[PDB]
């Protein structure tokens, strides 16, 4: 019973281990993801405001 | 019209539905972290309740031997 | 019943929540990625449509110069 | 305006490659998403087993 305890007891160490490590790297994906967002956000107003400035030329 | 303006309007609702994706994959990305957050935590709540009573039964059998 | 009865009756409702909650988030994810393979296409594609137009309006008054 | 269209070129080149490598990186997410899956389930049936067979040692 003492080895199956201590078995149990490891086991429960093993997943309580996974579950935080999970939930760390969930939290730095949410950061990365924001990052990704912010920079495809500046690139794509960067193009939309050359666009912009370009078509105004030739339509004027 | 001419070519040239239907393809500049044509570019002109391309960066609209751009923009629009953009900001919905930003919103759903948010509504993701919410739940991801509440289910891991929820989890890891069960497994310690379970590991606790474990714990317990455990050390009152203990107490009886 | 005795107080080790009804604990270890928890423990099995434990153990029953701890499984539904697994493969509820399993399935989530698999439904996420669907849907996050299904938005990263599109925005490229819609990215690439404005970026071809743009190479033909370039291209055309090329031509008229 | 050769200048503004190779800015606007060059934009569309950057965004381009973030978009592909965030897609590659949505792709080694699901991956790994997976495997902890996989890890987390038999972790989580091996505590099972020795639990439920303790239980019935406890029973009869």
């Amino acid at each position: 019973d003492e080895a199956l305890e201590k078995d149990l007891n490891d086991v429960s160490k093993e997943i309580n281990l996974m579950l935080s490590t999970y939930a760390k790297l969930l939290s730095e994906r949410a950061a990365v993801d924001a990052s990704y967002i912010d920079e495809i956000d500046e690139l794509f107003k960067e193009a939309n405001a050359i666009e912009n400035f370009l078509i105004q030329k030739r339509e004027f």
